[PDB]
């Protein structure tokens, strides 16, 4: 699956919104989040998001790899 990290925080940015197959694009206030546990591994999101920054759960950096927790732990509450 496909996560958001940090050069993505930005007060209510619209753009990971109506692209997403399976509306799994969720806010945080300040910016969206991802469940990577409904994303269907896809990349629409990532070319959408103006910015280039969303990657995969696996590739976004260890020190990054918080987000994927928070991103999953959002959800699976
Ligand atoms: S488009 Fe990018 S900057 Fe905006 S919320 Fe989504 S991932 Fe974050
Ligand atoms: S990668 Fe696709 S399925 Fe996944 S969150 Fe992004 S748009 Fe939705």
């Amino acid at each position: 699956a496909y996560v958001i990290t940090e050069p993505c925080i930005g007060t209510k940015c619209a753009s990971c919104v109506e692209v997403c197959p399976v509306d799994c694009i969720h806010e945080g206030e300040d910016q969206y989040y991802i469940d990577p546990d409904v994303c269907i591994d896809c990349g629409a999101c990532e070319a959408v998001c103006p910015v280039s920054a969303i990657y995969h759960e696996d590739f976004v950096p260890e020190e990054w790899k918080s987000y994927i927790q928070k991103n999953r732990d959002f959800f699976k509450k």
